[PDB]
């Protein structure tokens, strides 16, 4: 498993750690989080170039990727979607 970095800015373990450990991290800038009208009626996952889920599972050990690997956008951090959390609630990391 190799790290891209050619030289964008920061990782993600500087983003990561402004929220909790067992929650999945997300780029989204949504219309809703953007007016704080979201408590739970939130995405995560919905259009490219919008909101997207990105895989937790680099996330953990290649948290050392660095953003350009990632969306600079208001980071949101959501409830850990394990298989069968179909529905939870979105919370942005840095805003």
């Amino acid at each position: 498993s190799a790290i891209p970095a050619p030289g964008e800015g920061p990782s993600v373990s500087m983003a990561q750690q402004k929220c909790g450990a067992e929650k999945v991290v997300s780029c989204c800038n949504s219309k809703e989080l953007k007016n704080s009208k979201s408590g739970a009626e939130i995405p995560i996952d919905v259009l490219s170039g919008e909101c997207k889920n990105i895989p937790i599972n680099i996330l953990t050990i290649n948290q050392l990727i660095p953003i350009n690997n990632f969306c600079s956008d208001t980071v949101s951090c959501c409830s850990g979607e394990q298989i069968g959390l179909v529905n939870i609630q979105c919370t942005p990391i840095l805003s």
